[PDB]
């Protein structure tokens, strides 16, 4: 009865920020956890002195600790899967360089998580690029449905819950129904079209040009003005992004945002073929549900074919570098 | 009623850990929190970015935000002060120039405490060195009693527990009544010998030589170990460390380890004028007591004796660089 949870990239300052959030019993409540630590062979050692640490919190919802850089170690028997772990992008780097290198990682776990992991597990793709990166893991895995995956827009998400919260001086707890729509970074869409405040909807209440582009391009921009202050990613937002998207996946909701498998209905015109961040529900069982019946300016809506132009761009070029055909 | 919380050396590793759980509420359950974040002029660009990641968090317990370098705005109206800045040793520094620097430090936030800070308030001293640290700052707060100070060795405690959990093959929460004596480091008392574990005590089930050899030694090297490993401070263990101690501290608890002011009581025959860890018992409504009627065996006696003489040969030495008189 007790839970294995995946964290890939395991020593890093996400995964680091993550591990002892769930190991203290953030996630899953009063359920024991079994953590599963990954980690390439340069961060074993590291991995180790994480290892150290947890022993050293004295969690007694800790049920035990798989902590390795074998794939097949650490993906098995696992229910949830935190993919954080990836290439970063460096200097001299195209994106097709990129995806080359995310390619291989995630192709490998895709089949690891088919392979080892439960058929029912669920992956939260964190690493850069996310929903692409989703896209080449959940390729990989020829067993497992789209229900078991998506990608993490719930930072941005939470970026707006926040922003909004300060500027009506109310505590977060009183912002309701934002989203982020299309992928995770670049072109994601701040829709604060549908937003409520404790009641009054954000919408009429501030300014269309704010709303639409002061503050959407803040949102477009938090993640970097963050490490440029800090000089280091936003580890301990995006470890509770991380969190709270899969604690919700997992036990139910207004509503959040989450970069899943474009469903077969496609709502709101978005071609299936990629992972797309929706306004969702989710139900008690974990069932995810995208919400559909909105209505999208022509702000939106001209927001949507920009990021899905490049998730589907983006897509064709992890295709083209991973030598792959029609049939893949 | 929301509850005002300071931590110093907030954009550090250490604070950075703690600020996000006493910010989702980890420390007070659910009262609201203002938490106050200080940081030295070097350190405000990345206090500024870390205060940027707890807007995107989006914690509702979360009731308001002081972050700054000035100290009277820092320390004002504070409940609880978790002193973790401090100015760490470096190379070719002699005790009394760690004493020296850290003595000014001190001196300005245990006056800042005295004038600014409730007259209620909980100090948890942590950076190094935390017991001659929290003698300096209780020297200079006149108007302060000794309830108001504490410095952490339940780092140190859970590092015990932890150890004796994974020893017997059990949860942590099945390790009862182990105790740190003395100052935080160097000379800290691993004391086994009141331990149990579900019940038999953990003294007649492990051998002297190991728990008053090589488990005492792996105790006061643990913290040097981690670091190796992990090429950083054991962040999050220390973060979870001070929290509990003073989440103990606030609402009570077997017992736990505190370095107190010794009580005039004087137990074990520990002279008064040192801050000294203690197995203590912590009453429902925060008074700290310590666990006086206990068997002490000729190795913890000696290990008291050789930790209260590096208590006050510290001090003597921080009067010494702080140029003090016998009325000081």
């Amino acid at each position: 009865e007790p839970i294995h949870i995946l964290i890939t990239g395991a020593a890093g300052q996400i995964g680091y920020a993550l591990t002892f959030r769930i190991a203290k019993g953030d996630l899953c409540g009063d359920r024991k956890v079994v953590l599963h630590l990954l980690e390439i062979p340069f961060g074993m050692k590291a991995l180790e002195g994480c290892v150290m640490e947890l022993q050293d919190c004295a969690f007694p919802n800790v049920a035990g600790i798989v902590w390795t850089d074998k794939v097949e170690e650490a993906f098995k028997g696992v229910d949830v899967a935190f993919l954080v772990g990836s290439f970063p992008r460096k200097d001299g780097m195209d994106r097709s360089d990129l995806l080359a290198k995310n390619g291989g990682i995630f192709t490998v776990q895709g089949k690891a998580l088919n392979d080892y992991a439960k058929p029912t597990v669920k992956v939260l793709v964190v690493g850069n690029p996310a929903n692409t990166n989703c896209l080449i893991a959940q390729a990989s895995a020829p067993k497992l449905q789209n229900k078991n995956w998506c990608a993490m827009t719930r930072l941005d998400h939470n970026r707006m819950v926040g922003a909004l919260a300060a500027k009506f001086g109310v505590t977060p707890e009183k912002i309701h129904k934002v989203c982020i729509w299309g992928n995770h970074s670049n072109t994601q869409v701040p829709d604060t079209t549908h937003a409520t405040v404790d009641t009054v909807k954000v919408a009429d209440k501030l300014p269309k040009e704010y709303l639409e582009g002061e503050f959407a391009q803040m949102i477009a921009t938090r993640g970097g003005a963050v490490i440029k202050m800090r000089g280091a990613s936003s580890a301990a937002s995006a470890a509770n992004a991380a969190l709270t998207c899969v604690k919700d996946w997992l036990y139910g909701t207004d509503f959040v945002s989450m970069a899943i498998p474009v469903p077969d209905n496609e709502p709101y015109g978005i071609k299936q073929g990629t992972i797309f961040s929706f306004p969702v529900t989710v139900s008690k069982d974990g069932e995810v549900h995208v919400v559909e019946g909105l209505e999208l300016n022509d702000w939106v809506k001209g927001r949507l074919e920009a990021t899905e132009k490049e998730l589907i761009g983006e897509k064709e070029t992890a295709w083209k570098v991973l030598g792959l055909l029609e049939h893949h």
